[PDB]
């Protein structure tokens, strides 16, 4: 017996505004042990380097970003590279442009998963292709995780309802779609995030005018095994 409102909570939890002292602003959404954050970071800015027992997937989603894990330091495009930073690998970043960062990380710890990385922490674009006609997806991918961006065409563009093993977790980052999952559809803004266990039924449909894009990612990996 599951209520509306209840799944709301479950499957697209209510963010809370994280604010910290040297400006940066994060939304934050959580279900069991997996949290989402979407960071706002003010132009030249530094984030202080630290660590903790999570594994953090980053990713930016606007503007660019100097990235450092361990001692690989790295510029960030948007959209074009991810990194990992294993458990306890210390790391920071600095906004170094005259414009805000928005990036998009996962923070997670679960029973039965080893966190690996590239040995320079950063994923390149594996491989661009159309996942359903029209809809282009472009992966990165570890053992243990796979992130797939979406473009969902408007005027109908869906993803069949469906289910698998694999948890599934992502965000919506630009446009707005129908997503539902299980019993509760929610329409997508950009920042929503949504999160989905093994064997939760789900799917999404696009009935406005124009393209959406989602951030989504599988644990373990669904397409490139
Ligand atoms: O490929 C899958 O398993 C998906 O769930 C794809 C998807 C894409 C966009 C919204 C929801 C699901
Ligand atoms: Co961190
Ligand atoms: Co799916
Ligand atoms: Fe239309």
């Amino acid at each position: 017996m599951k209520t509306k409102e209840d799944m709301q909570e479950l499957y697209f939890p209510t963010p809370k505004l994280i604010e910290w002292e040297n400006g940066v602003r994060q939304y934050s959404t959580v279900r069991g042990d997996t949290e989402v954050l979407m960071s706002y970071v003010p132009p030249h800015t530094n984030v202080e380097p630290h660590q903790h027992k999570e594994v953090q997937i980053g990713m930016v989603v606007s503007g660019e970003l100097m990235m450092t894990v361990g001692d690989v330091t790295r510029k960030m495009t948007a959209l074009e590279s991810a990194y990992i930073a294993p458990p306890h690998v210390p790391h920071g970043a600095r906004n170094d442009t005259d414009q805000e960062v928005i990036a998009i990380d996962i923070k997670r710890l679960k029973a039965d998963e080893t966190y690996t990385s590239p040995e320079d922490y950063f994923l390149d674009i594996f491989k661009t292709r159309d996942l359903l006609p029209g809809m282009e997806v472009t992966f990165f991918v570890e053992d243990w995780v796979e992130i797939m961006l979406a473009k969902i065409p408007g005027n109908g563009g869906e993803m069949p309802f469906h289910k698998h093993r694999n948890e599934q977790i992502g965000i919506c980052i630009g446009g707005g779609y129908d997503m539902t999952v299980e019993g509760c559809t929610v329409e997508m803004k950009f920042g929503t995030a949504y999160f989905c266990e093994p064997r939760e039924d789900h799917g999404a449909i696009n009935r406005s005018e124009k393209e959406s894009k989602s951030i989504n990612i599988f644990f373990p990996p669904r397409y490139n095994r």
